């Protein structure tokens, strides 16, 4: 919760440590070429360096043979020590494992005979065996793929223009149903698979294929550096997020076909990237330089107490509630940080960075990351949680010499704006607090939270509501990830409407509504992947470790609720021909006009944004209705009476739903509008490219409807599946359909009525 200067004895010493010994050299760890590999290790606090080679990343294997072992020698710049120990292997040397022996004291008590010694895998390993334990030496261009010299980075002209999808790789297709072959289902390998369909019956699309149709410009990927909590010899069904440090610099073992042989993970998780940047999508690494999973790490084995924040006491910081901080204050590990981001941009064509616990980094650091990164390309994003997991220890001052901040949402002001930071403000205020499934925010009927929201449709960077941004650029619009529950499980928890995964009427309408507000926000809009087809955890709040079948994706809900994905398809497209919202800066900000106070205590939130880009709409209108009933709003902007509604209950998108003459709009329970200005929308000439489906349910009796029509939307040629309501009384059942359950989409829309006739379930 705080965050406390102290300095004591660990600090002054690690200061001393940086004053004299800092290391700005670029070759720590193996230099190699095919007449010799060059190993370097920074260890001021060591009395000695052995380097054992080995055959094997592990024992158990086949062929694993103890190579020998060498004395690394101190490198002497002048007569002088730099902090750096070496030594330079003549020969061939592709293929070997190795570990350090290292002898050493901790940071307070250099030049003593107080030390001990720790065998450990290179801190700037690029390679590792099985479970990480032995680094590998080698080629890095044996490890790219085919065609990898011809991948390029992905990159959003502006990050405000970006639609993130939060993805966790074996989630993606551990669903046999995801159509993904045996061999790749939870896989890097999975993302190359391209034509996926559902049970590989050929229908419709799933996974890769899915994503394109979707029209997500980036997908975040939860942690595939290298982990502790999956057991990569072991068995298949195990799961975890994967917050759990080891190599940091190396791929993930499990989500590879064969950990053993440290080449494969590289050559596969380069695979994964370049077929995500093939679809045209921008990849985003989860990274959590914050804590590593204990303090029995590379870095504390190579320099006792230097990598970690230390209380007075000895007792290690615990700002992440995992053990441990890593002290990204320390000249070394700031420049470990620094150069790993660069690392995975260069080697893995990585496109940016979901900070871990950026509350626990210091502001600095960040800074200077940010910049480091802008001399690749500035377009490379960087986002992160502005705050920690507990109290944090810290000297006075960085490595320096300024003032210690930590990069916390209250620091705000101190951050770059293109360091943006999610924005728990609005998540809080469309779908209640995260810290209780049960509570309810804006979408379930709360007034009180509609300030919550409206502050949020300006990215919390007009006034001060909890926090404030720079910017809509350095904001995270979101209603849900893959911390807490699912929007769908909120949603169900909150209004006790059904069980959890099992689909109701009104709670899709209040899972609509959330959409809207997402994509009618400024800021970086941001999903859990799945919340666009009402993805359930059945409850958990906490799924870290949880079943795998539970985590996965069930991918028959790209079918289920096909209706609302087609919502959100729609709504992203709104949001990416209409400058304002994916406004970088505040140019926007008094172009609003709120019906309202922003502060309101509401059932309805109204605004208007005036447009200043030609060729575009010159107005948007935009209402939510939280209340469950219609309620007409009329706009206290009178300066638009003719309008186009563009979204509604039923559908988003980019056509004409209707016209509206006046300044009211009648808005049903639960549902938002969007409207742009009628001359403006004749005039810019945007249209929808996509067909369109209605699927009406009938009494056949009577002709009445037993359930509201849905839309579904998509590609044209692009394959549909239809299904009866799952919500209808079980005292019906089908009788007959008209039209096409399943097809292809066609300009024309297409109707498919399921028609109804009186049943008693049987036995
Ligand atoms: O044994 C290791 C620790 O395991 C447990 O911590 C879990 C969390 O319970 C889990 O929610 C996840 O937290 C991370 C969160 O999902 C992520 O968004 C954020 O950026 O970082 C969080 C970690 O700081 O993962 C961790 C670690 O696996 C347990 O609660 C903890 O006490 C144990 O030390
Ligand atoms: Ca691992
Ligand atoms: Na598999």
């Amino acid at each position: 919760s705080s965050d406390y200067a102290r300095d004591n004895s660990y600090t002054k010493a690690a200061e001393d440590i940086d004053a004299q010994y800092a290391y700005s050299g670029n070759d720590l760890g193996v230099t190699y070429t095919k007449d010799a590999t060059t190993f370097k290790v920074w260890s001021p606090t060591a009395t000695g360096v052995k380097l054992n080679i080995f055959t094997k990343g592990s024992d158990d294997e086949q062929g694993a043979s103890k190579v020998a072992s060498y004395t690394l020698e101190k490198m002497l710049v002048d007569g002088e020590w730099n902090g750096v120990w070496t030594i330079t292997l003549v020969g061939e040397w592709k293929d070997y494992y190795y570990t350090y022996s290292v002898t050493t004291t901790d940071t307070t008590h250099i030049g003593s005979d107080a030390t001990k010694t720790y065998e450990t895998q290179d801190v700037y390993s690029t390679a590792t065996g099985v479970n990480g334990k032995r680094s590998m030496i080698v080629d890095l261009d044996e490890t790219d793929p085919e065609g990898w010299s011809n991948d390029s980075h992905v990159l959003l002209d502006k990050s405000t223009k970006s639609s993130v999808w939060e993805l966790h790789i074996k989630d993606f297709s551990y669903d046999k149903a995801s159509g993904v072959s045996d061999a790749n289902r939870g896989k890097y390998l999975a993302f190359t698979e391209n034509g996926t369909t559902l049970n590989g019956e050929g229908k419709v699309s799933t996974c890769i294929d899915y994503l394109k149709e979707l029209g997500v410009t980036t997908v975040q990927l939860n942690p595939f550096y290298d982990f502790q909590s999956v057991n990569e010899a072991g068995d298949d069904s195990q799961f975890n997020w994967g917050y759990d440090p080891v190599n940091y610099n190396v791929p993930e073992g499990s989500y590879s076909s064969n950990p053993y042989d440290g080449k494969v993970r590289i050559k596969e998780c380069k695979e994964m990237i370049k077929a995500l940047h093939d679809a045209g999508i921008s990849v985003v690494m989860d990274v959590v330089y914050n804590h590593t999973y204990s303090t029995d790490s590379c870095f504390q084995y190579t320099v006792p107490n230097y990598y970690y924040r230390m209380k007075t006491t000895g007792a290690f910081s615990d700002g992440s509630g995992c053990g441990n901080e890593g002290a990204t204050e320390r000249a070394m590990y700031r420049q470990y940080v620094i150069d790993s981001l660069k690392y995975w941009v260069n080697e893995y064509h990585v496109d940016g960075f979901r900070f871990a616990l950026m509350g626990l980094m210091d502001v600095e650091t960040m800074n200077m990351a940010r910049e480091a990164l802008d001399q690749i390309d500035p377009r490379i994003t960087m986002w992160g949680e502005g705050w920690a997991g507990g109290d944090s220890y810290h000297p006075t001052n960085t490595c320096s010499g300024t003032k210690f901040y930590p990069a916390t949402q209250a620091n705000a002001s101190r951050l770059s704006d293109r360091i943006a930071i999610f924005n728990d403000g609005i998540r809080d205020g469309i779908k209640g607090s995260a810290m209780d499934i049960s509570d309810v925010g804006f979408i379930q009927g709360s007034k009180s939270s509609a300030k919550g929201v409206s502050y949020g449709v300006r990215a919390n960077s007009s006034g001060t509501y909890k926090w404030k941004a720079q910017a809509p650029s350095q904001c995270v619009t979101y209603d849900a990830c893959h911390d807490n529950a699912t929007l769908y499980d909120q949603i169900i928890a909150s209004t006790g409407l059904a069980d959890y995964g099992e689909r109701n009427s009104e709670a899709v309408k209040m899972n609509r509504l959330a959409s809207a507000i997402i994509y009618t926000s400024q800021g970086i809009s941001f999903t859990l992947a799945g919340e666009e087809m009402a993805r359930s955890k059945d409850g958990d709040t906490n799924s870290y470790k949880s079943a795998a079948n539970l985590n996965m994706i069930k991918w028959q809900n790209v079918v289920d609720y096909a209706d609302v994905v087609s919502y959100y398809k729609g709504m992203m497209q709104i949001k990416s021909a209409f400058s304002p919202l994916t406004a970088m800066d505040n140019s926007y900000a008094d172009k609003y006009t709120f019906t309202k106070k922003v502060s309101a205590s509401t059932n309805q939130i109204s605004f208007t944004i005036q447009n200043d880009v030609e060729g575009e709409w010159n107005k948007m209108a935009v209402i939510y209705n939280n209340a469950t009933t219609a309620a007409d709003v009329t706009l206290s902007d009178t300066s638009v009476t003719d309008w186009v509604v563009i979204a509604n209950g039923e559908t988003a998108g980019l056509d004409s739903l209707g016209e509206v003459t006046g300044s009211t709009f009648t808005v049903p329970a639960r549902s938002a509008i969007v409207a742009v200005d009628k001359a403006g929308y004749e005039s810019a000439g945007i249209h929808s490219s996509k067909g369109k489906v209605k699927v009406n349910y009938v009494y056949e009796a009577t002709g009445e409807k037993l359930e509201d029509s849905v839309i579904l939307q998509g590609s044209v040629g692009s394959g549909y599946v239809t299904v009866p309501s799952a919500v209808i009384p079980d005292t019906y059942i089908v009788s007959r359909i008209g039209g096409n359950a399943e097809g292809k989409y066609t300009s024309d829309m297409q109707e498919v009525t399921y028609y109804y006739t009186d049943y008693i379930p049987e036995s």
